[PDB]
């Protein structure tokens, strides 16, 4: 059940305006054949150019929406549009490029895919709403064959040079002219009614349509993301480490303990309401407080309505004590909240563009996250950086400069001179906090929150 059988049927109705008279009965086998490629009865780890939904979801970091539009079929110029917002015009002789032959166009295609994908994926998955020209245009920039390895590293090969007769991965592909063993999924096979725009625009107001190839390419990928990650969710699917996943996750746990520990010391709430992950543990297990959990899965579509989370009658009294929302995205936090909220606008290898302003954050699991909205935080303020330790000043077992900081809140600093232990810990905590922030996480707190209140927790 692993790969998509070439003997599987392919619904051709989508193709019959670009390809009038196309048989209603077709396999992948005959489609790949008609696209001008030959699989050659090949057991060599590339059984089909086309892949399952399941496979496409494991390989989401690899998704590039692709669309081709006639300009005036060997006769006429072709507009090539990618979900990177690029358009190339190929001649048979937002970014909008003038008409140029295939021999140069294929070079630019390799450079674009390599720069976009080298820090994301080992492959490309062309995400299609297939009408004909996209499929018949592949012969001009794609070569297939047995799975191979990069000529300069152990990475699987994604590109091919006709100049040197060699193979490269995305990192080593400079000057290569062919996409090598790409993958593709036609979204129109999934069983929709009506065209791309009518389907896309059900879910998403953020991508317009200027009637240009890059726009459909963007809408195709967006609709695909909606289907696979918003409406359907799957937290059993794992995803490989490609960046600072582990450091970020650790950072997140250290900042959550720090911020909540201090909140309790400063304002001594009698009850904390912990709203979100139904797996959550007390992030401050020593704290005096009544710790009450409330279960809420990460909202992949629209942010939760605080009205529906709280009212309908818990501690019932959510206005008692403090509410901890740690990546539990609501429309408007109450005034007595500690909040961690993912900023969907961050640029990183972990954050992929999503649906209707949301982003798809892929760190071990894929989490589609609703658009970041500043108005949710109106009852709060941004939490300032600080470091709080009540740990003893005792070094144990760094090469040092004395730390001076107003935000190192320790006995040693109170006493005039920060000890070496607290300077090592302060600098590790600040590095973790910077990691987490640049990963796109933002921190918000009740307005009464004042780190001045922490100093008298030593006397
Ligand atoms: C990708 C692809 C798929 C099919 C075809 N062509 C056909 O099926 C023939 C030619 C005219 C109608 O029947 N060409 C390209
Ligand atoms: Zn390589
Ligand atoms: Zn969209
Ligand atoms: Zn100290």
């Amino acid at each position: 059940p692993t790969h998509l059988s070439v003997d599987t049927k392919f619904k051709t109705e989508g193709l019959c305006v670009d390809i009038p008279g196309i048989p209603k009965d077709m396999t992948y086998r005959r489609l790949i054949s008609m696209m001008g490629f030959k699989m050659n009865y090949q057991v060599n780890g590339y059984p089909n150019m086309f892949i399952t939904r399941e496979e496409a979801i494991r390989h989401v970091r690899a998704w590039i929406g692709f669309d081709v539009e006639g300009c005036h079929g060997t006769n006429l110029p072709l507009q090539l549009g990618f979900s990177t917002g690029v358009n190339l015009v190929a001649v048979p002789t937002p970014l909008m490029y003038k008409g140029l032959p295939w021999n140069v166009v294929r070079i630019k295609i390799v450079q674009m895919l390599s720069d976009t994908l080298k820090n994301l994926s080992d492959r490309v998955v062309f995400v299609l709403w297939a009408h004909g020209f996209e499929l018949t245009s592949m012969k001009y920039f794609v070569k297939i064959g047995p799975e191979r390895t990069c000529c300069l590293c152990d990475r699987r090969a994604t590109c091919f040079s006709t100049a040197s007769d060699t193979y490269a991965c995305w990192h080593h592909s400079i000057g290569f002219d062919y996409v090598y063993n790409p993958f593709m999924i036609d979204v129109q096979q999934w069983g929709f009614t009506g065209n791309l725009q009518s389907n896309h625009d059900l879910y998403c107001q953020v991508h317009g349509n200027a009637h240009v190839a890059s726009c459909d390419a963007i809408m195709t990928r967006c609709l695909a993301v909606h289907e696979c990650f918003v409406k359907r969710v799957d937290w059993t699917i794992e995803y490989p480490i490609i960046g600072d996943e582990l450091k970020i996750n650790a950072a997140c746990r250290k900042v959550q303990h720090m911020v909540v520990k201090a909140a309790l010391l400063a304002d001594k709430f009698p009850v904390l309401h912990d709203i979100g992950n139904p797996k959550a543990i007390k992030c401050v297990p020593q704290a005096d407080v009544e710790w009450k959990f409330y279960d809420a899965q990460p909202c992949s579509d629209k942010a939760y309505k605080i009205e529906e989370l709280f009212y309908s009658y818990h501690s019932d009294k959510f206005t008692d004590g403090v509410c901890l929302f740690w990546n539990c995205n609501v429309d408007r936090y109450p005034a007595n909240s500690i909040v961690c909220r993912f900023d969907t606008r961050v640029l990183s290898n972990l954050n992929l563009p999503g649906c209707d302003g949301g982003s798809l954050y892929v760190n071990k699991h894929a989490f589609h996250t609703p658009a970041f909205d500043k108005s949710a935080f109106v009852n709060l303020k941004q939490l300032p950086f600080f470091y709080y330790s009540d740990s003893p000043c005792e070094s144990h077992g760094i090469d040092y400069v004395p730390l001076k900081s107003a935000t190192c809140i320790t006995r040693c600093n109170l006493g005039g001179a920060v000890c070496r232990h607290h300077a090592n810990e302060y600098r590790l905590y600040l590095d973790a906090y910077n990691m987490m922030i640049s990963a796109g996480f933002s921190l918000w707190v009740y307005k009464q929150f004042d780190t001045y209140n922490l100093w008298n927790t030593f006397t």
